[PDB]
């Protein structure tokens, strides 16, 4: 029922998880809930509706990028009540001793996009996430026994940056991972009155050149998901 | 492989096809190419080789917005050999003698993105499609007797934007398709010495409501194509 | 002793309290803190240290705005072994719900300044706190039976603001308060890498037009100062 | 007349040619038209109006740099009935593979000027040339067997620049020639509603300092004037 | 009163000399002036008036940063009836030739804040003193035997610098003394409709007491 | 020779007086300096040396806009032992109490060229005159009974602007002329360590006010040419 997405009111949760890859969705949907059913292929962007623990839950890619998920977290929040989205991604790390498949939460997300300026009249919009979300998801990893990272992402526009020192400057303010999606969400959070918060596993080293393959990514990121998931439990109180 | 792409060199032709509905490629290649195969299925991003009239030909999606696109090609121009980028995509008009259907060519693109911005030294950079494949399009669809314009595409970060009034500068300047691509691809082509070329239909007016039969859409989706294919073999001479 | 301060390592605790008004310190330190002993005169930027249910804390001015806080803080940090800062402000509002004595927790901060840009390459840094400490604050103030708002400042160059429309773009993007620092105090804290939270009291209502007297900012705003001591003291554990 | 040309319409031909240097005019007019008048010469800025193979053609300098160029062009479109205006000037290379003398067509113009950003919502505008203008001149050059580069152009406002690197970048992503109007040009053509096109020799290499001598200039030049008028020739049907 | 300012019209003298350190306004006021009285204390922020020679003068401190500043001299101006901002500083030389104990008057002021850029459309507003002020220095300080120099300062946001990458630029664009206060007041003084002066010694590469009799001198030689 | 003036060292005066027309310097020439002789004539830009009341002085024109200027003005101060430089022109004026044939002197130049924050690592650089040439001027205009303006010049990129509001704003802030050279001129005298200076003749009211603009004044165009030269004179002792 929205140019992007063909379902209608209802067919979402309130609370939508988003990985960038559609096939993560469909892979957390095939895995963690029950009684799931697709209810988006629109550009084969998969959403899925289930339960979690009797929760009703969605879970959606956003595809990869600001504009992408932009696109689609606006449809959700402005046409399909939903009030609460968690963003499941991976990110590259810069620091020393974070680690690969470590779990990063972003309080806060950096970024080299021009849309929050274009929001903001050309000044310095911090694209944050909701405070209780965070905590949320900072308790649930404490009961799961999971270590979890808060702090700030940056949201990149290029994945393949021209400009490596910024990466050396990222290091220097204490960026715990490089993303491409969480200033934007955060933005459109902003903008349309609904509460964000994003969630990361480190897939990369930056520096060590480490990497998880496609595959990894795919479908073992599974720490973050759990975090995520018990996070809106606590949520519901 | 690249993290975005399972695929090896030689799976790739030399020239790649790009909608960016990952859906269109499949449709693309099981209407327009013989012995298709899908090479790629990495984040449900299809990309498909095989021939057109003998002619060896590549399509893949490239998905939404300028990071999406800026990674595919750019792996596909440094790691599978690819030497021209044609995406072939949806826009909306902004001017008034500019109507459904209509087959525009983007010789230049403008944009709010800071991609280009963050190559140049915050100088203005001129996003440009390679000169040769812009001739071979209109050639190719004049010899299809389709008349399609010539001139600046507008590409976006927000396909929701909160400045509508920006659309009057767009028509003012002959802006003649925005969509959310093409100025990033041509940052890439630039960047990594690749040639590129974006043709759009118009899918809607912005500003109205108005839009195009299911066949009518379909009929002119395949015009594009068959514009940008028969592009491929002029440009091969 | 550095070039703002007239004191020596250890004069300071590792947590200093820091309102932008010297005499504000005065009366936090005199009212709040046993034993209390000035520790700093320089410019008449009266700083003191002293003890809070046996804690050892200090206090001390910043001044107003972005320029003048940043000296101190960076001081501190450097020479002075100070860990984290709660800088314990007024601010205005925007919001409607939002009333004069109202508490605000600034878990980031917007701003108008260039400081940012210039230390992250011309980009967005996304200016925030440090979690713990925020949760610390709501923690405190909970148990105080305080109410208090979690979320964005917006720290201004400008208290005079010749860009009265900017506030709507505030308000439209749920700015808690208006305040002078905070963008520049986490800017200091992320450079240097130490923790920092800044707690407003709104004083001014930007769109009612109340305001409180420059009497009762200087000593009156107490809730702000009971939830930042205790969140000390639920930091230490 | 106009403030900076005393004429009246009907001296000037629909089509003009522009080289910076007002002497340069006065050269193409005795050299290719035919019963050559002169039409302007306020601020010296020579001005003639003849014919070339019974084609009504213009030919007057702009002087140099964008806010020169900006005002002539600007004048002839709205008060002369001209529709359309080629450049003709030398360009600087920055490329390794591009060579003294060649002939380069401007399909686009990057800049560090502000002027495109002040009418385009200080977004990119890319400052591009009108495509039948661009194929005409190759055409044009290919009947007289000259195979001209077709590209980006840089249009600086600093002929000495204090910034040596901005050639290096320039030279990443394939500048082909370095000169101080197109972009201008190009921004004014779209603003008041005409067509243009930029066509420079490489009269010089950046790098090396490379110079073209006298003679081989003069002969290049007239290679450059008979692309440009053939082309116009070509442009009529 | 004013949120910063705690005095009525009439309490400040039409002409107020500001150093940033609110007790080195004190020391002017009791050093220069006869019958000084504290006028504000608003946040510490000490501020002045009395005679110098028969001419009623106010001294008061602005604080550090053009944010500081820029409250302290629009509420003078606006509410307060103040036509002329002296700002008396120190600064720190990049030029060769600019000698520690110079005195050096800001006829402009760069600066790599935002405030003058959201004044002025992202456009380059020249932040720049009053001519007259100027001259009104040029002569006073010839009077006393001081050849003060006339050109720019630059005005900075941040003391402590992230790279320091601006002090050779600073140095071949030839800004005169480094401070963090100029290009704001000229801004404020733009934007409300008043004038200012900003003089400093160079303090890194009295004197000081030389730099308030110039100050102090420029405004009689105003009044003729 | 430079790559703009065809003359030799010596040839100029250490002092240069430039209007924008060529056309306008050999009518100062020729009125005003005694034994003058025209010392280039490269793209029709007449320069001229001769004396005033014994005292060696030139006059060129520099064309129009930043870029021309700049251009002129280096290549004189590098290459010809130029020490100062007078900008001699008209200027339009925004202020409603400024007369028709006022005399303005732009001690400082504010502008919309990108020319000095490309030279001052994008900060504000404060584009100012010398003082001393600035009171020389003032001094020279009084002794003949006329009280000049002090105050900014405004110049800009492009004569024919799309921004009218702009000139409101350049009202606010108390802009004496508009013309379109000096902040450039500044810029080069800054960085190629020299001395300049501009003066303006207000030749016209930009835009309607709904006010009544004073009246004329009896200054003429000799008028500021004298007090331009006399300047020089008391420069010189
Ligand atoms: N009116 C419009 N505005 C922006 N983008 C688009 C498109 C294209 O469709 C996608 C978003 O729907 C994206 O790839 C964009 O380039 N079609 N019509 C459009
Ligand atoms: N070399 C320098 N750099 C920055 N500021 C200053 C100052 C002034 O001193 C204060 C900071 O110590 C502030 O008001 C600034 O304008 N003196 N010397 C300076």
């Amino acid at each position: 029922a929205t140019p992007h997405i063909n379902a209608e009111m209802g067919d979402f949760a309130d609370v939508v998880l988003m990985p960038g890859d559609p096939l993560r969705a469909k892979y957390i949907a095939e895995t963690f809930l029950e009684d799931a059913r697709e209810v988006n292929n629109v550009r084969g962007m998969l959403g899925f509706t289930g339960t979690y623990k009797g929760r009703k839950i969605s879970v959606m890619g956003h595809g990869m990028g600001i504009p992408s998920c932009s696109i689609y977290t606006k449809e959700l929040i402005t046409d399909f009540g939903v009030k609460k989205i968690i963003r499941v991604g991976s990110c590259g790390a810069v620091l020393p001793h974070v680690k690969l498949r470590d779990v990063v939460i972003g309080m806060g997300a950096c970024t080299d996009s021009k849309v929050n300026r274009i929001r903001f009249k050309d000044h310095d919009f911090a694209a944050i996430a909701d405070f209780d979300m965070v905590r949320n998801a900072v308790d649930a990893a404490k009961a799961l026994g999971i270590d979890a990272r808060v702090g700030n992402l940056f949201s990149a526009d290029l994945f393949y940056s021209p400009d490596g020192e910024m990466f050396d400057v990222m290091e220097k303010y204490g960026i715990l991972g490089v993303e491409m999606e969480a200033a934007g969400i955060y933005g459109v959070a902003a903008e349309f009155g609904a509460k964000a918060l994003t969630i990361c596993t480190v897939s990369a080293h930056i520096r060590t050149h480490e990497q998880t393959t496609a595959a990894e990514a795919q479908t073992t990121f599974n720490d973050m998901i759990k975090i995520a998931l018990e996070s809106v439990l606590l949520g519901d109180k």
